[PDB]
Formats: structure tokens, C-alpha cells, sequence
């Protein structure tokens, strides 16, 4: 068990995060990868107790190495679902001014996480911008294009994460047509719709008004597709947690389903200093100003590698829900609340 010994810690994050979130803008598009924010929230906590209580550890109960220690080991364990699931994920720190992080925390950092220090010599901004830019793309295999344009500086934490899958049951790009989704009460706009038909795990929940479908990747990923009844978003939001989520996950069974969903890739940034708030940068310093964000982006598409029952129709043609976890370490590896993938 002691793969998923973060779970519980992690998961109530994620979802108390997301909600968060969601509650601050519930009318955007809003993609993160708690997994990634715990990650960086952590690392960054090498250098600086307030950073890990609010990631949710108690540290009577556990000690500092106990925590890094079990970081490290599910960082490991996560580049191991990637069977099926292309997840660059990573940390870069870029020092403008003359500023150097302290060997101590470098050090420290290069080990238990895999982040990565570069000194932006640029004064002006505009290339300094750049070459954060062109870092995380090359980092990401040319899919994070642009994290900044903004206000600059002077030390920089970008965390990134890349996630794109192959499903188990994946789309075939002939049946991926145009389609309307209904992103409010007014507007319709065109998306590319996905769609299968097979035995496909469903479930039509009723304390919480939604109907979720379970889609596996190939390896141990898996992406819960969340659609709520007519009106009932706010509802179902404010059912999630990790009490809920266990139920949906013992519930879902095989159906036989017309499934459609849309193609799209999202991205999105998190300013990581409202839950990382009064970081003393000299901390990290060897002896001004401090940019730390998260920016996640999601490709989601056909995913291919290479009865007398009726099946039902069911379409992610409006607002929904996505949730992809590790079901190895229980993880929570992107919450998504997809309100237009036009
Ligand atoms: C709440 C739960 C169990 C207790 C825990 O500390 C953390 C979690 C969060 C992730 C959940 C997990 C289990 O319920 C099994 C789940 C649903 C998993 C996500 C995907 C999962 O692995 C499955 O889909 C199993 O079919």
C-alpha cells in the first residue's frame, strides 16, 4: 500500500483545489494537474512548513524526510503509467538579475525532484519571455509553445505538465465529425465530435445528478468523463471529493453506448503563490521579485495505438467534467471542467 501512501493527503488537495477554483471562475475552461501542484509545492518546501501544511500533511505525524522521501517515490512510480500515457511533467527555475539559487537547495532539488535551474541574462523581457518559452516547449516535445508574454520576475518557477493518452477503446478518425456543443444558454459552437459504440463502463448517478463514463488508457490511466444533468453543474462540483469519487469508481459497470465526445487540446495556468503564499525567496538564494505558475496542458483525441441489447446515446455536447487519475498510486493527474473546446 505504501504506493498510495500520498493518496488521501494528495486527493483531498485536488479536490478542495478544484473546487476552489472552479468557485473563482466557474464560467472558464479550467485544466490542472494536482499531482504536478503537489510536486512543485513540495520541492519548493526544500528550500524554505506552511508550504507543506497546506499541501495537507501534519508534520508531528509525518517528518520532512518522510514527506520528500514519498514524493520522490511517486514521481518514480508515476513515470510508469506512461505506457499509454505521453506525460511530460517537470519544474524549471529561471534566475534573471545576477541572482543564483544556494547549492544546498539546487542540490536537494536535482535529487528528490528532477527540476532544472537556468540563469535568463536577458534585461529585457521580451527575450527573457522567449527563452522561458522556447524551454518548457522543447521540454514538453513542442506542445507548451508560450507560458509567458506579463510582468517580469526576477526568479521564475515554471510547472509544467503535458498529458496525452491512448485509450483502451480508442475513436477511429473516420467516425470524428463536426458537431455543435452548447457552452451556455445562447451559444452553440462547432467542435470536432469523437465517436464510438461498445461496452463501455457507465454510470447514472442520482444524490448527485450527473452520468459519468470511464475510460481507461493503455497502462494504469484512467479519465472519468462527468456529464451533468440540465442545470446541475454547480451540484455535481460540490459532490466531489474523495468519498464520492470511490463511490463512482465501485459503481461504474460496462454498457453498451453510443459514446461521443469532443477533440480537443486545452491549456491553462495556476498563479501557484495563492496556495504557496510569503515564500521568503531569500531562503532560496545565495546571499526582489518572484513569478511561480503552473501551466498544464491536455491533448485529448482518438487515441489509437496502431449482443441484443440497446445502446445508449450519451454525449459530452455540453459543460462536463474530466478527471484523470493513476489507479496505481491513486494519483489525481489533471481535473478538468471543460466548458468549450471549440
Ligand atoms: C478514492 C480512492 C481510494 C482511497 C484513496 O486514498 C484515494 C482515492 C483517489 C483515487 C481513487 C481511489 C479508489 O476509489 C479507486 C479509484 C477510483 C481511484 C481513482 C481511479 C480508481 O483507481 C479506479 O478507477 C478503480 O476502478
Amino acid at each position: 500500500n505504501s504506493h498510495r501512501g500520498l493518496a488521501p493527503t494528495n486527493v483531498d488537495f485536488a479536490f478542495n483545489l478544484y473546487q476552489r477554483l472552479v468557485a473563482l471562475n466557474p464560467d472558464k475552461n479550467t485544466l490542472i494537474s494536482p499531482v504536478s501542484i503537489s510536486m512543485a509545492l513540495a520541492m519548493v518546501s526544500l528550500g524554505s512548513t506552511q508550504s507543506l501544511q497546506s499541501l495537507g500533511f501534519n508534520l508531528t505525524e509525518t517528518s520532512e524526510a518522510e514527506i520528500h522521501q514519498s514524493f520522490q517515490y511517486l514521481n518514480y512510480l508515476l513515470k510508469q503509467s506512461d505506457t499509454g500515457l505521453e506525460m511530460n511533467m517537470g519544474n524549471a527555475m529561471f534566475l534573471l538579475q545576477k541572482l543564483k539559487l544556494k547549492d544546498s537547495f539546487l542540490a536537494d532539488v536535482k535529487q528528490y525532484y528532477e527540476s532544472e535551474a537556468l540563469a535568463i541574462d536577458f534585461e529585457d523581457w521580451t527575450k527573457a519571455s522567449q527563452q522561458i518559452n522556447q524551454h518548457v516547449k522543447d521540454k514538453t516535445q513542442g506542445k507548451i509553445e508560450h507560458v509567458f508574454s506579463d510582468s517580469p520576475a526576477s526568479f521564475i518557477l515554471v510547472n509544467y505538465i503535458f498529458l496525452r493518452g491512448i485509450w483502451e477503446l480508442p475513436f477511429s478518425p473516420e467516425n470524428t465529425r463536426e458537431e455543435d456543443f452548447y457552452v451556455n444558454e445562447t451559444s452553440t459552437v462547432k467542435v470536432p465530435m469523437m465517436v464510438q459504440s461498445g461496452s463501455i463502463g457507465y454510470f447514472r448517478d442520482s444524490v448527485f445528478p450527473c452520468q459519468l463514463i470511464q475510460m481507461d488508457y493503455v497502462g494504469n490511466g484512467t479519465a472519468f468523463f462527468i456529464l451533468p444533468d440540465q442545470g446541475q453543474m454547480d451540484t455535481v462540483i460540490a459532490a466531489l471529493s474523495r468519498d464520492t469519487i470511490d463511490r463512482w469508481g465501485k459503481l461504474m459497470t460496462p454498457r453498451q453506448v453510443n459514446l461521443y465526445i469532443p477533440k480537443f487540446s486545452m491549456s491553462d495556468t495556476y498563479d501557484l503563490k495563492d496556495v504557496l503564499e510569503d515564500l521568503n525567496i531569500k531562503d532560496l538564494l545565495t546571499n526582489l521579485t518572484l513569478t511561480m505558475v503552473h501551466k498544464a496542458m491536455l491533448q485529448l483525441d482518438e487515441g489509437n495505438v496502431l449482443l441484443r441489447s440497446e445502446p445508449l446515446d450519451i454525449k459530452f455536447n455540453k459543460p462536463f467534467i474530466l478527471l484523470l487519475f493513476d489507479k496505481f498510486t491513486w494519483s489525481s493527474l489533471m481535473m478538468s471542467q471543460v466548458v468549450n473546446p471549440a
